[PDB]
């Protein structure tokens, strides 16, 4: 049917009613075929680097050229600061990919495919137009199905730029049908020997009543560097802070302590992350300059090998039948193909339980950061990067919502674990079946 017919359709009305008895599992929702996406959530990891040049820019900045690598401030104070500005621009550039991609390609935000345990999604940005860039690899794996957890790593060996992280959410509906989403997990970005800890922000899905869902960000995201510098990004929508949706304000401070006082902000960036934003140095409001304009920079999608040569665990190959049915809009075929895949998984799990066998994650392992780790679990190293960056930011290391600070209510939650997924490069190095 035409989108103008969605809101009043029998299907949408039945869907809205299923929300009333929502059990916390988004998959229990009877989402009509027209609001279904043929893309699995394991693919979302690619959204962290769809702008190759921005992802790699920090690695080209050094003590001998940093002032030549800071468009908004040729008189930038230091290379560490020029790199924090570059990392900040990269982070901002990821937002349109992360949260607006489906509105563009599907017509609105839609229900993504719930990944199966073990699902993989791999590819690479060949960066053929920039030989100095080199190849950038994306590895994404579904390390958990109950609940859904996606772990990932994107790395550029040539320039020594590597990123890793994982993600999971907890959703619930308000009485007004707003879908509140809290993200969990964090992402770490290494630029040679310099490190950055990034925390995703919470968000809500608007437009559910009118059947035209879309994402709006809220709360805060942090970018804590090993250099001490810290960027605090605050998100707002419609009005409140800005008069336009998808707005934000980011401030860079010399350190976590200085972030308590907004006046100590070295720079202040503001505007829309899906559009244009300006930057002001110190309090020199009269000297604002264009920081980023998402409309001028086309996203670059990674290269994925053809279906014919994909491993059975690779997302697109495994979901092929379901994706085809969804694109066709065939109610029965969608149910049939989805059940076939999911029922096979269920049988697999039941067998593992009966045979006393466990699913082994391929490239990621869960590290127990708790003071009282499970006897068989892996424990973090001495100079763990996350530990020091989280300490500098005073970020909680527990499995609390992303961005939770030590002392916050979420951090004082009783019996809350502190297990985090970590990429094991060695495991990819000795990979025997998967290729790019
Ligand atoms: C849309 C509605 C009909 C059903 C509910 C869909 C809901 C579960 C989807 C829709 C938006 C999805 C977000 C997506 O906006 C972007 C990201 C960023 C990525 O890094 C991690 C996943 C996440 C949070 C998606 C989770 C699933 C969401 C909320």
């Amino acid at each position: 049917m035409d989108p103008s017919q969605y809101a009043s359709s029998s299907s949408w009305t039945s869907f809205l009613k299923s929300i009333a008895s929502f059990n916390g599992d988004l998959s229990s929702l009877s989402a009509p075929p027209f609001i279904l996406s043929p893309i699995s959530l394991t693919e979302f990891s690619q959204y962290w680097a769809e702008h190759p040049e921005l992802f790699l820019e920090p690695s080209f900045i050094n003590d001998d050229n940093y002032k030549e690598h800071c468009l908004i401030d040729p008189e930038v104070e230091s290379p560490e600061l020029a790199r924090m500005l570059a990392v900040t621009k990269w982070f901002i550039s990821t937002l349109k990919s992360q949260y607006c991609s489906r509105n563009e390609s599907l017509g609105s935000e839609k229900k993504p495919l719930n990944p199966f345990l073990g699902e993989l999604f791999v590819g690479k940005w060949e960066n053929k137009e920039h030989p100095e860039f080199g190849e950038t690899v994306l590895l994404s794996e579904q390390v958990s199905h109950h609940p859904p957890v996606t772990a990932f790593s994107i790395f550029n060996d040539k320039n020594k730029v590597k990123l890793q992280g994982y993600n999971q959410i907890k959703a619930s509906f308000t009485k007004s049908l707003m879908l509140t989403v809290k993200q969990f997990g964090h992402t770490m970005l290494d630029i040679k020997d310099e490190s950055y800890l990034v925390t995703p922000p919470p968000l809500h899905i608007e437009g559910i009543l009118v059947a035209s869902p879309f994402v709006e960000l809220e709360g805060k995201s942090y970018i804590q560097s090993s250099t001490g510098l810290l960027c605090v990004i605050e998100f707002s929508g419609r009005g409140y802070f800005s008069g336009k949706k998808n707005s934000f304000k980011a401030r860079i401070y010399k350190d976590s302590k200085d972030s308590k006082d907004k006046e100590k902000a070295l720079y202040t960036i503001s505007g829309q992350w899906s559009g244009s934003s300006k930057i002001i140095k110190a309090n020199k409001k009269e000297e604002s300059r264009l920081f980023y304009d998402a409309a001028r920079i086309p996203a670059e999608h990674l290269n994925v090998k053809p279906l014919e040569e994909q491993h059975p665990l690779e997302s697109r190959k495994a979901w092929y039948d379901v994706a085809g049915a969804i694109k066709l809009g065939d109610f029965n075929l969608i149910a049939k193909t989805k059940t076939e895949l999911e029922e096979t998984q269920r049988e697999l799990r039941k067998e593992e339980e009966a045979k006393g066998i466990s699913w082994q994650r391929r490239w990621f392992k869960d590290f127990d950061y708790s003071v009282t780790p499970e006897e068989g679990a892996l424990v973090p190293e001495k100079d763990d990067t996350f530990l020091k960056l989280a300490s500098a930011l005073n970020l909680s290391t527990k499995n609390a919502p992303s961005g939770t600070l030590v002392g916050d209510k979420e951090d004082r939650k009783e019996d809350l674990s502190s297990i985090h997924w970590r990429f094991q490069r060695e495991l990819w190095d000795e990979e025997k079946e998967i290729v790019l």
